[PDB]
């Protein structure tokens, strides 16, 4: 988890 699209998800 940090700031982009994979935070995003899950």
């Amino acid at each position: 988890s940090n700031n982009f699209g994979a935070i995003l998800s899950s």
